DNA sequence: GGTAGACCTGGACGC
DNA sequence: GCGTCCAGTCTACC
């Protein structure tokens, strides 16, 4: 009863609502499509995970997004709690509004975006972003997901428990600069990527000058803000630019991947003109990203989200 | 300035 | 049951 994971139906005094219609947010189809990666649906339509720094689990009805909080005494989200939530999600951003501008100068979005609403991008965390994405390249998100759950168990804050699982906060940078993390992350199954982690941490607090380093980047201008990122170990164009869209307010950076290469020759019949290769290379895929924004707009990015997200379920 | 190949690690084929 | 193919970043040499 008051032990497990819990559910709308089983302990309603204990969850808290914020207007929110599946037109606006689709729970089913962002937090298991590779934005972040720490959500798990643990029981049918609810989904758990950490979010500013506790545990929460999340469920909706037509209408609603309702919540709920893991802290003594179990109660209710407060209103304040619930505005991190709205943060989380980024709320305030319409996505009908979005949704009709981009069918509006897209057919085929129109025709995609008909069938796959709700999805918008989440807010996060600098850190958390910048280290799950470095485990994300040349990987399968099943496989990622599986890595940074061992990542945070092994280096992070042990929050609390529900059932049989443990959930940890995401690790500092110190932790992640500590001594060893590379080959404990290599016996984690991190691959090469260990090494990235590893160094990329340091780097990051020994080179570019700590974490205000990562948190300036956000007033700084996507340009800025993509260039500084691929400084750091592991962090190609595509990494940095989903760093820039889904933590560093960069609403036009566009991540080219498989993905949104094969969204680009079959769906718009796409091929490069300013570049020699005809394949993917740093040449093209700086030519798509430009192509996708300047087909979406300012929030080319989140369109982008829109059609990744509708990809997967294929 | 612009490419071939290696990278870790499993699912998903295909024979 | 096995050898490939897949889901980006970094470097050799050009
Ligand atoms: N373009 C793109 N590539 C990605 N890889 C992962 Br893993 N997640 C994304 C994403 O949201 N967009
Ligand atoms: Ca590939």
């Amino acid at each position: 009863g008051s032990e497990g994971h819990r559910t709308l139906a089983s302990t309603p005094a204990l969850w808290a609502s914020i207007p929110c219609p599946r037109s606006e947010l689709r729970l089913d189809l962002v937090l298991p499509s590779g934005q972040s990666f720490r959500w798990r649906e643990q029981s049918p339509a609810h989904w758990s995970g950490v979010l500013a720094d506790q545990v929460w689990t999340l469920t909706q009805t037509e209408e609603q997004l309702h919540c709920t909080v893991y802290r003594s005494q179990a109660s209710r989200p407060t209103p304040d709690e619930l505005e991190a939530v709205r943060k989380y999600f980024q709320l305030d951003v319409t996505l009908a509004q979005l949704y009709h501008h981009w069918g509006s100068v897209d057919s085929h979005f129109q025709e995609v975006a008909q069938k796959f609403q709700g999805v918008r991008l989440l807010r996060q965390d600098p850190i958390e972003c910048l280290f799950s994405f470095i485990c994300s390249s040349n990987n399968n998100i099943a496989r990622i997901t599986g890595m940074v759950e061992r990542l945070c168990q092994a280096f992070g804050p042990r929050l609390i428990q529900l059932d049989d699982v443990t959930y940890h906060g995401f690790p500092s940078l110190q932790a992640l600069a500590g001594p060893e993390v590379e080959a404990h992350l290599r016996k984690l199954g991190l691959g090469y990527r260990a090494r990235y982690v590893s160094a990329s941490a340091r780097a990051i607090l020994e080179e570019q000058g700590g974490l205000a380093w990562l948190q300036q980047l956000r007033e700084s201008s996507y340009e800025e803000a993509h260039k500084a990122l691929c400084i750091l170990p592991g962090v190609g164009t595509k990494v940095a630019d989903c760093i820039c869209l889904m933590a560093l307010d960069k609403p036009q950076a566009v991540p080219v991947d498989v993905h949104m290469w094969h969204i680009a020759q079959r769906d718009y019949s796409w091929h490069p003109t300013t570049s020699q290769a005809k394949g993917p290379s740093p040449q093209t895929n700086k030519e798509l990203g430009n192509f996708f924004r300047s087909l979406w707009g300012p929030y080319a990015g989140w369109a982008q989200a829109v059609l990744f997200s509708a990809d997967l379920r294929q």
